[PDB]
């Protein structure tokens, strides 16, 4: 049989959601309860999934597709019929897959690359002209910087989130929305009156998110066009099966999809990275080391990115540990035994616990607390699905390439500008939005007094 945690009848397992950070909740549970254990919550049963020999079946594009979590269930409302919140029997994830996918290649990545600079030049400078007493909040400056990054590279709008001193709108509100998700997971009664204020307010904080994407299709509708981006393959991008282009309803859903997922797992990612940078100094010197050998010229070059080994290296390893995707939900497409000991019937839903899937013992060593980059000096040696931070198969993020590409380019810049000290030997603090992301984690960068 199947363990599984503790059920306060009624409600069973679904009480136990209700913590500030469930997926680490659920991850103390895993170390307990073993490689799989059932959850089961009124009206919903999923099975989530620790070692890898069931995540190596789980993930068989032969055996397994993609089902959507309960709280992505949620999201829906915003994002909806985009592909990260899209159906894998989906009419609109199967066009918007073929018709977005080449807005995603090495001669998109050279597209959006030069203007990424700017982005990450505002955050350079932003941190060069601060004071010497001030102090830098990682996550914040990260959002700021990747919402930015994402919004001028792939929509030619410049949110400058930076000239903000608080967090943009679509940040508030959009952080808002996936707190009702989450919690009304936990939640055990549907209807209550007190739950009426919070709907209200789910209401307005959904309309600032659309109203931002308003804009976006009326500037550029006012402004000059035919400059090759995602919102232009949005617009004018045609299905080579069926020779249609997006549905204009449907083209605002990718915009809410792209600009949500685009910032938090890159700027969770970034900030993750910068503390494990931070708690290891000769894990630093090696990188402030190879973003100046690799990156000469003031301005990076598409392809210096890609010369960069070593802080891709760092992002994957930091990605490990802490995957800021905390994890992805698999319905079973026929009638299955998992791992040959664990019946299940067709449409039967499994959560994959990703940071669990990276502490695995067995695959990634008897030290896998141990953060060191040098594990991907070989990526090719890693075990088969043991490392999926992104995903997997083509269900997995058509855009990884670009959140390693922005990753890396600012952290290069990043490393390549400046001089990290750490002032309060912070204590890892994960904050949960669906998403993880180091809370009150604070640094100073000191100027390395670099151009441009
Ligand atoms: C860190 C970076 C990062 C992580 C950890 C990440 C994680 C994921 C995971 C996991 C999935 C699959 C979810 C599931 O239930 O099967 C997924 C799918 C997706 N992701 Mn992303 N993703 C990005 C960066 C990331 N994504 C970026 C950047 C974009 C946008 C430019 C993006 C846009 C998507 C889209 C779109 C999908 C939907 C793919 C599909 O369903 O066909 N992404």
């Amino acid at each position: 049989e199947m363990p599984q945690p503790k059920t306060f009848g009624e409600l069973k397992n679904l009480p136990l959601l209700n913590t500030d950070k469930p997926v680490q909740a659920l991850m103390k549970i895993a170390d307990e309860l073993g490689e799989i254990f059932k959850f089961e919550a009124p009206g919903r049963v999923t099975r989530y999934l620790s070692s890898q020999r069931l995540i190596k079946e789980a993930c068989d594009e032969s055996r397994f597709d993609k089902n959507l979590s309960q709280a992505l269930k949620f999201v829906r409302d915003f994002a909806g019929d985009g592909l990260f919140t899209s159906w894998t029997h989906e009419k609109n994830w199967k066009k918007a897959h073929n018709i977005l996918l080449p807005s995603f290649s090495q001669q998109a990545m050279k597209g959006y690359h030069a203007m990424m600079v700017d982005i990450a030049v505002q955050l350079v400078q932003k941190w060069e002209r601060l004071n010497a007493d001030e102090h830098i909040e990682v996550p914040e400056d990260m959002t700021r910087l990747t919402l930015d990054t994402i919004g001028l590279c792939g929509f030619n709008y410049r949110f400058n989130s930076f000239y903000r001193d608080q967090p943009h709108p679509f940040i508030t509100s959009m952080v808002r929305a996936l707190d009702e998700a989450m919690n009304k997971l936990q939640r055990a009664n549907p209807d209550d009156p007190a739950y009426d204020e919070n709907k209200r307010q789910f209401q307005e904080d959904i309309k600032v998110m659309n109203d931002l994407v308003d804009k976006i299709i009326a500037d550029r509708k006012a402004s000059g066009e035919q400059s090759d981006d995602l919102l232009t393959h949005m617009l004018n991008g045609k299905d080579p099966e069926t020779g249609e282009p997006l549905d204009d309803e449907n083209i605002r859903y990718q915009i809410i999809t792209f600009l949500i997922a685009g910032h938090e797992t890159t700027s969770g990612l970034l900030s993750f990275a910068l503390y494990f940078l931070v708690k290891n100094p000769h894990v630093l010197q090696k990188a402030a080391e190879e973003a100046a050998r690799v990156l000469v010229d003031p301005v990076p070059s598409y392809k210096q990115v890609k010369q960069l080994k070593y802080v891709g290296m760092v992002l994957n390893e930091a990605l490990r540990l802490w995957p800021t995707a905390p994890a992805f939900s698999l319905y079973a497409k026929e009638d299955t035994v998992l791992g040959g000991e664990y019946p299940l019937e067709k449409g039967d839903e499994l959560m994959v616990l990703i940071p669990q899937l990276h502490r695995d013992k067995t695959i990634w060593g008897d030290d896998v607390e141990e953060f060191r980059p040098e594990r991907f000096e070989n990526p090719s040696a890693i075990p088969q699905h043991a490392f999926k931070p992104f995903g997997n198969g083509q269900r997995a993020c058509i855009g990884q390439q670009f959140a390693l590409h922005e990753a890396t380019l600012v952290l290069g810049m990043m490393l390549k500008h400046f001089d990290f000290e750490d002032h309060t030997n912070y204590e890892l603090d994960i904050k949960e939005t669906l998403t993880l992301k180091p809370e009150g984690f604070v640094v100073k960068a000191k100027s390395k007094k670099i151009p441009l």
